[PDB]
């Protein structure tokens, strides 16, 4: 186990195929800034800003299954 | 007692929405900073701010459900 | 994933079987009190007196392997 | 890969035991707090003042070979 | 580890033989420009346009596997 | 060209000890910041302000044997 | 071994104008004083201070092409 | 080879012909006085002070070829 | 023209052939080595002891001639 914390400090622009989405996550609030970590299943990490559309859509999408 | 207890020591700004939450709960009195934790249907889990006003009136839809 | 930090209150007054722990971690920087935590084979998070000579020698055991 | 960077937000305060200790590295200038996180070869990881001598003496050490 | 960011400024014209591709990530939103990068067989890390269809169905490829 | 290439955007304050720098670059000029990254014995690498004192020393001591 | 190498004696006060210089380079390091030298389009050659800001300057420029 | 070296102590007032000058010089940071030597095609060397600005335009135009 | 100056540190081990040298020189009293330097036909710099017999008598040649 680790003592670090995932945190982004820029955002994807193009948003990444909903398909290869396997989870999400929001980054800790000890971030300086506010973001949502999509994980594909593979394992690709991209750093999303929540702010937008089509990454809360995702998230809803995710949640509700 | 010698089990671990899960503490906050940050909240994101940015409520997350409420359909997604499906319970919470209070960290233990003994963490440094007061917290509420929301559990999602994914069992994502975020750390809030109890003495925020949308933290409160998610709380209170939880229970009064 | 979650952005809450397992914390220790209680240090474990009986030092565990050995054959029981899989791995061991270091509490968050964060936590007020500084502490090991050993997993058990079944999962159970332990926290446990970092002074103490059968936790340096857990420690040292596993990590040494 | 992923474009998350680990940050650190506190401090080990206890020294961990250097022979346990694989490598280390610095956290991105992107991290609010400056820190040093050392793995250990089970792959634990710590976050580390800088500005303490035996971190800095450990890192002297790690990296004179 | 490094603190450095692998950032595109080019696109590969040829599409690369499938059957030279282990592994894809997406270049982090740091970047000026946005870009897919595959990474060879032998280790070679290749830029490539994230609008091509090539791209997105190698991706799609190595996803869905 | 469709190679990636390293960029910097951001600097970590405190300088890393001149004895364990082995080595030292300039990032392509494409990049958005101009950075020097210097790369340790055990080939950790921090990216540095060129405009900083300090770093100009260190280049000059790295060039000047 | 056998072959000279160009070294610096001294410094002109006065920066030369960017615009002239095509390359730069540094003095071997056996020489008694650390130096950089400006080579312009036409093929002048100036000692220049490298512990001066412009100097530094220049380089990052030069080299950030 | 000369081990002598060309320093100026006075400079002309009246600038000389642009179409009369092959080439230009600095002279050696050991000269007490900073100055700029222009070289006539029948090799007549007169000495100029680079603070003037028909002086830095000569060289200008020099280097720019 | 130069600000730089040819300085030596080491000396040729075998004689050059007399009739690869065009001319020769001293090295400055600022370098901090006593040296001479043969121009070759080639127009290579080769720095020579100046205390051996054969590069003594290869001055005295081309001064005498
Ligand atoms: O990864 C989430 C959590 O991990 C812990 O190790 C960190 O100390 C926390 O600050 C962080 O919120
Ligand atoms: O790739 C690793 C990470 O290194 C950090 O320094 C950067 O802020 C990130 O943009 C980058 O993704
Ligand atoms: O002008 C080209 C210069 O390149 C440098 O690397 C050499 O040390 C100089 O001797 C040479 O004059
Ligand atoms: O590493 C950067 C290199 O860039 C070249 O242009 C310089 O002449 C070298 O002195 C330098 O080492
Ligand atoms: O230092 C001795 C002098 O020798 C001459 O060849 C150079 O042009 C001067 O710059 C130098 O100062
Ligand atoms: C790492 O340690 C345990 C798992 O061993 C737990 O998930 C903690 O939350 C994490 O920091
Ligand atoms: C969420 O949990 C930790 C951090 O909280 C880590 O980044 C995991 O990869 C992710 O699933
Ligand atoms: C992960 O992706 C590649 C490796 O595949 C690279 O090392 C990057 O540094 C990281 O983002
Ligand atoms: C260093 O590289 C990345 C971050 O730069 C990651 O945390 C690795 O685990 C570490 O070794
Ligand atoms: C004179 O000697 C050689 C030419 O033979 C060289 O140019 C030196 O720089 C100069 O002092
Ligand atoms: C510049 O080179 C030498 C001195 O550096 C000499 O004066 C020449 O005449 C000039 O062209
Ligand atoms: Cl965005
Ligand atoms: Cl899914
Ligand atoms: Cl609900
Ligand atoms: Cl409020
Ligand atoms: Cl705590
Ligand atoms: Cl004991
Ligand atoms: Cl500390
Ligand atoms: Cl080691
Ligand atoms: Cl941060
Ligand atoms: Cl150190
Ligand atoms: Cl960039
Ligand atoms: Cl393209
Ligand atoms: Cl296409
Ligand atoms: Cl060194
Ligand atoms: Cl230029
Ligand atoms: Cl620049
Ligand atoms: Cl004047
Ligand atoms: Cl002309
Ligand atoms: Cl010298
Ligand atoms: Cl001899």
């Amino acid at each position: 186990s680790s003592d670090t914390t995932p945190c982004c400090f820029a955002y994807i622009a193009r948003p990444l195929p909903r398909a290869h989405i396997k989870e999400y996550f929001y980054t800790s609030g000890k971030c300086s800034n506010p973001a949502v970590v999509f994980v594909t299943r593979k394992n690709r990490q991209v750093c999303a800003n929540p702010e937008k559309k089509w990454v809360r859509e995702y998230i809803n999408s995710l949640e509700m299954s």
